[PDB]
């Protein structure tokens, strides 16, 4: 059986402040801690990526769930998806409002409907009916995000991949969008093959950065194509990310794990917080080269 | 310069009665001739694919625009997408209501927003900002639609790919939902790489079978991976369709036009209505190896 592996990512975007750096650290760490806690106790890849992504959604330092930005009309609007590498089982939700954890709702889409993708109105019904709490859209709206809303008038995709004890792979990704965005814009995060792809015959990818560009070039699926062509995880990351930059002038990041347990985190944005838990050991960083490898207690 | 072509398809579905084949074969001819006419006046591939699909949307018989099948509330939700193969720009709407031409709105997302994808109430609010008329839903519904859902409480996706004389390729798709589909169920159509994909350096594909299977295997972008690798377009379609078959037990079909100008219509479903125009001729079918060929005025 395989040594489990989990990689976790936040925004593939600009420079981070030294203050937010350490706190970005703690949310990635908690995230990756949780996914790996789930796997070392017999949980699946889906199990791992779901708990991993739930962690970052709950945390207000990241732009999915609570800590999600507000669109141009003063409300949070969220996207998320998740996928089983085993049979390509998937679930996706877009422009969902007023719920704590869209990745969970994404999971229900997959496992309890004959469909993969629900949006806005019907999503919330599906939620409502599956028992998911509604909450006043007040409690998903933090202090510092209405500020950047105003600021911009005149914090990118988070995600997770795993390979579990029994060789299954998965991803999950979730976001609150770009700030002051128009009503109902949908990025890459609920679009299979762009925000993520998982396939037990190749590996799992989650993406971050410019949604539109990630969408145009089907970035996750593309990364896996290079891997099928027999390229290493890094080479394939490099080739896909390079193409996105050269073909549509788009920037971002990606985490990937091949079906053999090989993994890489790579980005073309200035920065991408990431962490990987494997072999009871934690890898973490934000800036290229900045990385550390610590002991997992 | 290149000789231009348009290919259209109706839905990759089960057996079709004599009583419809006649209304459908005519419909397919009209769409091809609309898009070919645009190609005849040196129009863009993107103009032509929009036109053909508009025709199919406006034909009450096709599951798109007028004649869209009904959801669980007896209501009309539609998806669409367009992509321009020159710079991969794209436009898409999911779960839109009370508009005549979803595909024309997707083009308005391509050209007139920073984004590639709008959904539901955003998509509604944009359609206004652009003075797209709020049209009654009983105009969209038919006594096929009304009479189908009532007892389903107990056809398919249309598209076109075009190559213009500049060598540019493009795809369009539209679909009006599924009989008794969950409200807010989004399918393959608005998902770039799934329902379709267009790139001048390979070609363009528009797919049509079972939406979830298409999403799960990224069928449109899959087909293009194979052309990238040396397959002919007929080989490409055969393998991508066969992979969706063996792996996800899903049936459907697609149309593809290459950057070289080689074209094909292929399906694992029983039928898939289709039509093509190239070098003064119109090519057509529904069921296998039955290609009717005639001149175009
Ligand atoms: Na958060
Ligand atoms: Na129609």
């Amino acid at each position: 059986h395989m040594n489990p592996i989990v990689v976790v990512h936040g925004g593939g975007a600009g420079p981070i402040s030294k203050d937010r750096k350490e706190r970005v650290h703690q949310g990635m760490v908690r995230a990756a801690t949780v996914g790996y806690g789930i796997l070392r106790e017999g949980g699946s890849a889906v199990d791992a990526v779901e708990g991993a992504v739930v962690a970052l959604e709950d945390d207000p330092e990241f732009n999915a769930g609570c800590g999600s930005v507000l669109n141009t009309n003063g409300e949070v609007e969220m996207d998320a998806s998740i996928m089983d590498g085993k049979d390509l089982s998937a679930g996706a939700v877009s422009a969902v409002q007023c719920i704590a954890n869209p990745i969970k709702l994404a999971r229900l889409v997959m496992e309890k409907t004959p469909h993969c993708f629900l949006t806005d109105q019907g999503a919330a019904q599906f939620a409502a009916a599956m028992g998911v709490p509604e909450i006043p859209g007040e409690k998903l709206v933090t202090e510092r995000n209405k500020k950047r809303l105003e600021k911009e008038k005149h914090l990118g995709t988070v995600g997770a991949v795993a390979l579990d004890c029994k060789g299954n792979v998965a991803y999950a990704t979730s976001v609150g969008g770009i700030v002051n965005k128009m009503v109902g814009r949908v990025g890459d995060s609920p679009c299979l093959g762009a925000g993520g792809y998982a396939d037990n015959d190749i590996g799992a990818v989650s993406t971050t950065g410019h949604g539109e560009s990630i969408l145009k070039v089907n970035l996750a699926r593309l990364t896996l194509f290079h891997i099928e062509q027999g390229k290493t995880v890094e080479e394939a990351a490099d080739l896909s990310l390079g193409y996105m930059k050269s073909r549509v002038k788009g920037l971002g990041g990606l985490i990937v794990v091949s079906k053999t347990g090989d993994w890489v985190a790579k980005w073309t944005s200035t920065s991408m917080p990431w962490a990987a838990a494997k072999d009871g050991k934690l890898h973490f960083g934000i800036d290229p080269d900045d990385t550390t490898i610590t002991d997992l207690p």
